[PDB]
């Protein structure tokens, strides 16, 4: 398991958490020096538990699928909550079994459905360590509309930061003040599957992408990524979704 405490949190301790999170995801291979997530893992070993504590020391435990860094559900006090999708339903067979009751959330975990449930796109939802503190607090007490927004915050400040150093740094910049994600952040989140695939396809193609990936950079400019020499590949992305899962 990995842990993060918002009480006394700073960019350093958050950085240590994102490092622990990355290091808890198993891999047997690196592709262009980036860890390649496994095609599959059977049984309970598929799920990592993240223990998150809000500023007051209250805690939720979040279950993460280690093959794709997708959040499946979470435990708050004696109640478990899972996304309304088959992967989460499967996860509920292995994690938080000791919960007194299990609630299935009225949405799946993808961004489109969460944004619908939350009533806003995540372009308009501030993120940062204070927002994560809030998200944790919100998830302690069931409110499915509030939870959708909290989960958008949670996903981005955890999984997405694990996947991209740029996003980790974005959150570190928001250690004491929330701010909506940069469009570069949104772009990277939306492109993780695509990038993961093209980096793998580049292996037998002299480092060249079979299909270019379009991203928005830090200045808001739309750029094409065509090969593994790009800074997105050499410096930014930290985890690859296995093509077997794409
Ligand atoms: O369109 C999206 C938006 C978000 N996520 C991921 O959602 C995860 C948690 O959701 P879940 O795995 O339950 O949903 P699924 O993506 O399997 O539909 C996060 O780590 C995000 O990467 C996603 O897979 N697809
Ligand atoms: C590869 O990408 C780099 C970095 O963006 C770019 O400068 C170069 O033109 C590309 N080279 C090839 C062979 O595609």
């Amino acid at each position: 398991d990995v842990s993060f405490r918002l009480s006394g949190a700073d960019p350093s301790s958050y950085g240590m958490f994102i490092k622990d999170l990355r290091n808890a995801l198993p891999h047997t291979e690196k592709v262009y020096n980036i860890p390649l997530l496994l095609p599959s893992v059977s049984g309970a070993g598929r799920y990592l538990l993240m223990h998150l504590f809000n500023y007051d020391g209250n805690t939720i435990t979040v279950a993460v699928d280690v093959t794709n860094v997708y959040i499946m559900g979470y435990l708050a006090l004696t109640t478990s909550y899972f996304f309304n999708e088959p992967a989460a339903d499967l996860a509920s067979q292995y994690v938080f079994r000791s919960a007194r009751r299990k609630i299935t959330l009225p949405y799946s975990g993808n961004y489109e459905r969460l944004q619908i449930a939350a009533g806003k796109p995540r372009e308009k939802i501030p993120i940062g360590l204070p927002a994560l503190d809030t998200a944790i607090s919100t998830l302690l007490h069931y409110d499915s509309t509030a939870a959708a927004g909290a989960l958008l915050v949670l996903i981005q400040t955890t999984a997405e930061a694990a996947r991209f150093k740029y996003i980790e740094q974005q959150i570190q910049e928001r250690a004491y003040r929330d701010e909506v994600p940069s469009s570069a952040t949104i772009s990277l989140e939306n492109s993780w599957s695509g990038l993961s695939k093209q980096i793998q396809l580049a292996q037998g193609n002299n480092g060249v992408f079979r299909t270019p990936t379009v991203l928005v950079d830090s200045k808001g400019n739309r750029v094409q990524i065509t090969n593994v020499t790009s800074n997105v590949v050499t410096s930014n992305i930290q985890l690859l979704l296995n093509t077997k899962n794409i």
